[PDB]
């Protein structure tokens, strides 16, 4: 089997991408944030505290003839940005782009933190990291991909995120028309539960490539590119007037600037992030200070190849017995 679904930016900055997901019988379609940095499929629901729902579409398990309470199971998650959610668990039928999993754990939120409430466009998350990170207790549950894997034509999914445009998540096949050149594959460590890999270096604009190992994670659920402070300083030094602002929370730059590209290495291959992908717009409405899309990871503990980086590539998440990642230009 295969599946193919369009993923759409939630706003004009590509802050996140939503993909429609069919849950239950008859289907209830929710727009979920596919997140290769986490491993829970959780949704706003009829059980979510009413004051914490503000425009999201909710899953109502009582209206699904295939929903079953997973008795005793609870979940609670906290994300790298400080947001969180928690609740109980149902199993139900879940379909993405024509690919159907029966008995998928659907984690129904009883509580969500304010950042989720305040984003009316995201009805929940669909985790695509390794199932060892799933938070359901006392019986850890499998991700949608893990449940689907055996049925797929090939045990892979691909992320093809658009810049200021829709893109595609495919399951079970490589669309060889979706990229240029070849796909370069690179080793993955699953020891932390992430799609963790080592970039071979970077370049700023037309500058020389610096060969240096940068361990990080491929994370579709993170907007920006978070890299070591040395790398980030080298990038922003090429933008006149750019500076790190403790009050804003990262590097800002004059909105009048033209940003240089940023290249990262994948083995001997190179992925070029155009400068315009690094512009996240005014820090507040009407400001002439703009927020940068490349930020320091120094306070995180891990480097994160988020959407800024991933949207410049066609990315293969190869879930074979020894997982690997593939990157192609597009």
């Amino acid at each position: 089997s295969t599946g193919s679904a369009t993923t759409t930016p939630i706003d004009s900055l590509d802050d996140a991408y939503i993909t429609p997901v069919q849950i239950g019988t008859p289907a209830q379609t929710l727009n979920l944030d596919f997140d290769t940095g986490s491993s829970d499929l959780w949704v706003f629901s009829s059980e979510t505290t009413a004051s914490e729902v503000d425009g999201q579409t909710i899953y109502t398990p009582s209206k699904s003839t295939t929903a079953k309470l997973l008795s005793g199971a609870t979940w609670s998650i906290s994300y790298g940005d400080g947001s969180s959610s928690s609740g109980d668990v149902y199993t139900d039928t879940v379909s993405v782009g024509g690919l159907t999993v029966t008995g998928q754990a659907v984690e129904s939120a009883k509580k969500v933190s304010s950042s989720f409430t305040e984003d009316s466009t995201i009805d929940g998350l669909l985790g695509l990291a390794f199932s060892t990170l799933n938070t359901v207790s006392p019986t850890q549950q499998k991700t949608f991909f893990d449940n689907a894997k055996a049925s797929l034509d090939s045990p892979v999914f691909t992320a093809d995120l658009g810049y200021h445009a829709p893109g595609t998540y495919n399951f079970g096949f490589i669309d060889t028309t979706a990229y240029t050149g070849s796909i370069t594959y690179t080793a993955v460590s699953t020891k932390q539960g992430f799609w963790e890999w080592t970039s071979t270096g970077y370049a700023v604009g037309s500058g020389t490539f610096k060969s240096t190992s940068i361990d990080g994670i491929a994370d579709t659920g993170t907007t920006l590119l978070y890299l070591p402070a040395t790398v980030v300083s080298a990038y922003w030094a090429q933008v006149s007037g750019a500076k790190s602002s403790s009050s804003v929370g990262g590097y800002v730059f004059p909105c009048s600037a033209t940003l240089p590209s940023f290249t990262f290495g994948v083995g001997s291959a190179r992925i070029v992030i155009p400068g315009d992908y690094i512009d996240f717009g005014p820090i507040s409405t009407g400001s002439s200070s703009c927020f940068g899309g490349i930020q320091s990871s120094a306070g995180i503990g891990i480097n994160i190849f988020g959407d800024v980086a991933l949207k410049a590539a066609f990315v293969v998440f190869n879930g074979a017995t020894t997982p690997t990642l593939g990157f192609a230009s597009k």
